[PDB]
DNA sequence: GCCGCCCTGGAGAATCCCGGTGCCGAGGCCGCTCAATTGGTCGTAGACAGCTCTAGCAACCGCTTAAACGCACGTACGCGCTGTCCCCCGCGTTTTAACCGCCAAGGGGATTACTTCCTAGTCTCCAGGCACGTGTCAGATATATACATCC
């Protein structure tokens, strides 16, 4: 999931726009440059609350 | 008497149609906001008139002479046909790199706002460079006259 690092990237848009209950990062480095990577990660997962 | 095989009826599920509701593209509405509008003033660009001098124009003349035109001939070249061979095209197969999607940080450049100062516009005055005309002067050119010479 670091390759869903990237709030702007292409993957981020196809897979944030899917109709998906439930959603999962399978990873081993969460953070890797900075926090914006980690908060494009929970958006990701939950968007809003964070 | 017992068991196996052929014919026909009603209930369960798939599909088409309609209504209620949510999402994409576009237009009406609102807000900023800066550039077009309006009004007034003034300077000057250009219209108008006038006089002078030179070029153009229509229609004719006359003379010269070189260019244009007509004609005959001839032959060189455009064009058509045929051969030939070679090179480009079509196709099948394999490779490969364009394309798209990705970092990773950093600089270039477009804006917005602000400050400052140097330099170019503007004005006044003046003088010398440019345009025109002319007197004069040295180089180029043509002939007048005297000397050596052939028949």
């Amino acid at each position: 999931a670091h390759r869903l690092k990237n709030a702007e990237s292409s993957l981020y848009e196809s897979l944030n726009s899917f109709k998906v209950a439930n959603r999962m990062l399978i990873t081993g480095t969460p953070l890797q440059n900075n926090i914006k990577e980690l908060a494009a990660l929970v958006n990701f997962l939950m968007p809003g609350r964070f």
